[PDB]
């Protein structure tokens, strides 16, 4: 029987695992080392969580090469690994209230948000995934015949093999999902190491794979630190590939380490500092909700959301009031409350760094017009922040803040070229957004972004079947869409003559 | 006007630039400093070369970068690339003879294989990927609507920008042509680093691209040392991607610095150890003739040269007896002599490398049946090499040499995975071959070899249209084919709402 | 409430719908006219099935063209289209047993045959098309540029419309199945007419359609007669396109209405004379077992049997006797029981012709092994024939029997290009088959053979990802794979100026 | 030595093959029958041109089989048929003058127009499909496996065979240039056949085939009528594709003549009705420049000229009026002088078919502005015409002119949907536009229009790399583009078990 920390929460009895997951098997780590989760509603302790170990590491990757080479997994049918994958989205699907509760719970996410877009999209991911299993095809080529003789060239995809995958905090379950749907739809065997502070949806999670009839070894789940369990992961010998999703500066020694092993195969989708540029022809009011949405959704712990908006000199107070009006009316509190509009940030030491960002950008010279402090009661809640008089060698125009701060510059009526440059003027590349009834501005300014995605005339709009990834700093390779599983396949040319 | 290196050889007056190719122009070195190429045929100096220096990187990057983003290049239709990259390789048709002359001076090829494969591929490779330039395209992929509204989603695929190639020194045409032809067809400009023993139809090459009409700044040539040159550009705030060609250590190296600096995109075409397994119900006469072209093909400077020959009891003794006859009949000498069918080694450090390596193959306990020694007369001659008794544990099992060498094991009769079991004991990847008249055994073989191309009755069948990169630690990406766009090209996704 | 044909039998209770499917409901024909349905396990009437009228074409079309139109079908993201599909194969499931029943008793097929393939195969199909719906996928294309101004292109992949599929009688489920779930996939609604002999699968799948939610009108059924319900399809001016699946004389006469009407797209998938060669390397026994089940796999009724057996001369009289010794042990009787592998052929007018092609044979000169004849007992059975001494002018040779008649031909030792020459004359082209264990004849053969569909070393090996289609007179088009999908999309091309 | 019609015009001296053209020579037709090919411009005879006959069909359709079955162009790679595309491009530029001055007099096609267009844009399409021989790839697929053995499945692309081609008369070159390159570049063999009218620059790009060394028998071209050479084609049992542009009522024969054949492959490029919706918020200015473009555009006999204008009620008449006034300033005259704007139309049949469809519209009760009768000069010219207060029930609403005329109706302010419905009301849908600067009505249109394709703030903007092709009674099938290909390839599918 599987030990669970049984919460009774939200008209639920939550059952939640709290330990390693290794070969179909939760344990606990080596010495039984544990650490607490944190609920940042009040602060409580939720429960312990073992504290994966080097060794754990290792038991874990010889779990997932196992299942690879010998176990079921090797050997089915790609059609018959869609089945069980979308299975275990049914599964998913059979305990989504109770997901998205844990999600609440661990990383502070508002429960109808987390319903639809934490979980929900979660659920899609797998489903769309389960689908390319029998779709993924090589080719026939046309090579040069070897005369008199004659040549038939193919390509053949094949699984890269047992791959690491390193999660963050702000979507646990989600950022989990797209990552590993990928790279099981292409075959592979994983072991996961969901951020240190969300491990408990992922744990969840890793249950639901057993009773999908996932087998055993496939996947494999280690809460733990980076330095000691990611560290391993991107050496050991037998991981062939990493993902990694997090900051720029961790992406820059997981792709070092990923070298000075054995030149494992890296994605990295790193930070952004994503530009929003609002036109005075855009539709206002729709602007104010979307601009407010592509900087508040989720408390800002979103990679993708707007970390500076450009809003056109002859809309710009008008816009800015509007903002605040909107503000005022968003209702900060418990993620379990359904008129909830702004849940806490995810952990502690998250609201800390948002204070000195804020305090950061006052003393430079940006205009604070409401927000800018935690929210005085229990838990790590932090206002909706608005900045405006934000200039371009401002600390807060150039670094992510990764939390609900809307940070604003007039650009000059009529221009496009000029705050097309203002908003390339960062060595991140993630996301982009244009709001704007012309067409001819809408096309011009999404080829000149230098962005991985743009959105026009919405924000936030991301699908399962989109590729998703950034440029520059914000790193290389697609999560999501039928790109997503280049990263986790290889081509095999096969040369005959007869 | 152009400085040249004039000479009169092979009926012909060959004109070689010798100087650092920066921005549509032949240029000298910081300091005008120079390092002598020499002629592998008979150990003299063929000139002396610009030595490019740190200022000559950023000189390069800066010229690549205004080409880019000012210059002509990335304002012409994609058709219009397409248009000059044909040129280009109708004026490389049009120096055809020339180029393989000076590439038997600077690296030692056979003069008649080097007007065939050194350059003849290369020619194949520009035309081939001229095509592709207005047929790389994008999507529009069918998201889910945020009723009542609609949305659209298309990606736009665009170049990576300033690009670094790293090149070694087997083929240095045909691999510069492999990555520049992609890189270019693709949108980008680039920064070249030939290897520095082999610089000259680099350079020359460079002064085909000016007769071509290619935009100044697009193609730049910097003679020099990988620890100077190839890093810095590893390093350069303003590149954005590196494809490299050399040994797995240099790989590791090169993937690192890319890291650290900007995460920058990185392929990586590294080392073999390729094995060939030659059943007994194969044709042995042809097993013999490819067999020998495996090892000996560009006096065995080949990446995807056979490391290892496994060769049936039944069939092994008379292989050895037959490769033996066809070994001694083998005419050693230089490389514009058309008799000659074996040309000298490269470069006088790699010979070295060629004499420790059999050495310690006899050390070991292997059988040298022939060769194994430097040829005695001048230049870098090393006689064609044939070991048997080679044990698995043996260091010539499991190190490439890069050479002439022949490495050949026995496997039981009837076995098939006890072979490959053996066959795939490396942590290499690249190639690999099997001869056998029996389609359910080359099948099977071809399905469980653990390499990036797979030869099935053949060797030495590499096609512009076939893809060709490595798994495990021979790297990642791929040359040639549709696949090899890929490395050199960015996805961008679009996502209106209307 | 729906009226039913109820029957105890094979353990289950079968619901059978007697009634004509549209606009979602049951419904008598004009006039209440029926017909009769045959089981041919023992001549009796099933039931009386209503026998559509040109007006209650009409309807079903207006049906098919408002559920388009204006229907929830038209509206539903294209995920949402594949998970209604992937639910009706879920419903097909929890009711494949009763499916499979309602096959033995319509079609005659082996209810342990039609379990694993009529229905097994059909419930792939929904499954691997509903994975098809979110990944269809339009293009963005480079085209020149209207300098000063820019240019974007893109492709928009839309549904036809309208379809009308028109089925036969041998696989009636699988047939419909194939047709019908690419073009629901495609976002298309349909109205489908099956053999008027084999009505009664087409209706219980027409129920499941509402157990799984399929918008109303989306899915019509009309059982009865094609010169009257097929001609009036082809000729409708509000069908988009046809899908027909028959004989290559109706195909004519299909085509030739489509054109006549309002040029609707159509596509053929008509007769075959498929041919197997058998070389003397093969493996003889497995030769023996694939040959049989080439020619009697569903007692013949099957489009891509090899209709001649080309048998290499030093194996032919070994292989005719293993051939006759295995036919003596096939268990001929009722389809529902499990030791039956022989069942009755579909309906009377066929064995009748089966008798007379039998006939004809032995009168133009053939030597008949075996069989020939009506097994003496009660329905439509044919015994297992086997035809020897078969000359390329004679009628068996030409025609295409669609029963269980093995018809062999020699060929000379070492004859590769005369067996070949012989094999493709015909006008057809629908599938072949080459048995042997050389990779150089297998590849040599499957390049030269003129049909749609090659097997190597197998036969009647089809799968849902696998395109199948014919050459010639076989008609063009593919069902299954990628490929089916654009017989039932059209490509709107969109260009911007901006 | 061919026989030539020398004629000194344009500082040039033609030289004009005037001949059938067979298996790679120059013949007259059976009888030596001819007839006269006229000169739009004064209506002088041009020249004698050999009149094909049925049996000089049967020739040049043996000497195709011919050359597909047995000549080199079977045999060759796919790389080096593309080398010899590429070089047939080359050619017709060397031409590009003489091409464009017979197309000039053939046709009567401004020269300017036509050394752009009419022949600039043949030699891009050459170019571009020759691009894509090497690049023709099949597929591997994933299939279920018949455990315990193992299955491997792959597609290959493989050419139709012998083509027929039918062309019609408004662009020679071009139309003929789009189907002959995919059909050439896809490894097919053709019989061309021109409109009647215009067999000129046919046979002079026969004459550059033999200069760019195409193998004889892969091109043949028989000047004559539909009614016997395209009858015959269309008939013939060794044809196995129709590529097939022109009206809708000959597009319905020549499908039901393949149909009652051999059940032929055909594509049918047919008529059009095409809408263009003008909204009150485009750039007027541009609209006017646009909009007159749509129509007049090579003397509107342009098969994707805009049929009907639907225009804003509120830019109306401000609209008409700029039209005027441009209308206005065009210079009709000699096609040859380099001051012409409007060339005369391309035969006196249709010249007297515009006649008297202007006097149909006038009687019918619109408003006639300006035009609408032959310009008084010799040949064949006729006026620019405006049409306006054209009702929905018109016969000049419904019929396509193929000429210069422009009919103009209004819509009301805001009255999207309604103006769709009005634009959708026929059985044609080749192409379509709007004119708005409004994204989201320009998005929301280009979804509901009813046609093959959709500009977009421009017109006319075809492109070689971008498919085109109508849908519902403008036919089906794409010429351009990749989608082009798969018209004139088939697609075999090959099964291994081992
Ligand atoms: N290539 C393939 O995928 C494939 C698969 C299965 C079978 N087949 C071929 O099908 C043939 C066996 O079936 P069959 O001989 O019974 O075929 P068939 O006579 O051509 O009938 C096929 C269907 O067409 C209908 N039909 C007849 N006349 C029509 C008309 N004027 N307009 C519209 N529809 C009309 C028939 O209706 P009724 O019910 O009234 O007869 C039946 O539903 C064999 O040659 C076999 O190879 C091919």
């Amino acid at each position: 029987v599987i030990n669970y920390v049984e919460k009774a929460v939200n008209k639920l009895t939550l059952q939640m695992p709290y330990q390693l997951f290794i070969g179909g098997e939760f344990v606990d780590a080596e010495g039984s080392k544990t650490y607490n989760t944190i609920n940042p509603t009040d602060g409580s302790v939720i429960c312990q969580v073992s504290l994966a170990q080097v060794s754990d590491v290792d038991k874990a990757v010889a779990a997932a090469k196992e299942a690879f080479e010998n176990g079921l997994w090797g050997k089915i049918n790609a059609r018959d690994r869609g089945r069980l994958l979308y299975r275990l989205a049914d599964v998913m699907e059979q305990h989504q209230e109770e997901l998205a509760t844990i999600e609440a719970l661990d990383a502070g996410a508002v429960y109808t948000l987390a319903l639809k877009t934490h979980v929900g999209m979660s659920i899609q991911t797998f489903r769309y995934f389960a689908g390319w299993c029998d779709k993924i095809q090589g080719a026939t080529i046309p090579i040069n015949q070897a005369r008199p003789n004659r040549n038939l060239t193919l390509t053949k995809k094949e699984p890269v093999g047992v791959c690491g995958i390193v999660i963050p905090w702000n979507y646990p379950l989600m950022m989990l999902s797209w990552k590993t749907a990928a790279c099981l739809a292409a075959g592979n065997t994983v072991v996961i190491k969901p951020a240190q502070v969300t491990p408990l949806t992922a744990l969840k999670f890793a249950e639901l794979t057993l009773k999908a009839g996932i087998p055993k070894g496939v996947v494999n789940i280690l809460p733990g630190s980076g330095s000691l369990v990611g560290q391993r992961l991107s050496d050991h010998p037998d991981v062939r590939k990493i993902g990694f999703t997090g900051s720029t500066e961790v992406g820059k020694h997981i792709m070092k380490s990923c070298a000075l092993s054995n030149v494992k195969k890296v994605s990295l989708a790193l930070g952004g500092k994503s530009p929003l540029i609002i036109f005075a022809d855009c539709d206002l009011n729709k602007a104010v909700q979307m601009g407010m949405s592509s900087v508040f959704f989720n408390k800002g712990e979103n990679c993708i959301a707007a970390g500076r908006l450009f809003v056109e000199e002859s809309i710009h107070n008008q816009f800015v009031q509007k903002v605040v009006e909107e503000v005022e009316k968003m209702k900060i509190g418990n993620p379990l409350e359904r008129d909830t509009n702004h849940g806490p940030q995810n952990h502690e030491a998250h609201l800390r760094k948002l204070v000195e960002y804020c305090q950061r950008g006052v003393k430079e010279g940006a205009t604070l017009v409401c927000g800018g402090n935690q929210v005085p009661r229990p838990g790590f809640f932090f206002q909706p922040t608005v900045f405006t008089d934000v200039e371009d060698h401002m600390y807060i125009a150039k670094e992510e803040s990764f939390g609900p701060i809307m940070i604003i510059s007039r650009f000059a009526d009529g221009d496009v070229d000029a705050v097309l440059s203002r908003a390339n003027a960062t060595e991140f590349g993630l996301a982009s957004g244009v709001f704007t009834r012309d067409i001819n501005k809408a096309l011009y300014v999404s080829d000149k972004l230098q962005a991985g995605t743009v959105f026009i005339n919405t924000y936030n709009k991301t699908d399962v079947a989109a590729p998703f990834g950034g440029f520059k700093q914000s790193g290389f390779g697609k999560d999501l869409g039928e790109a997503a599983l280049n990263e986790y396949l290889r081509i095999k040319t096969v040369t005959f003559e007869y």
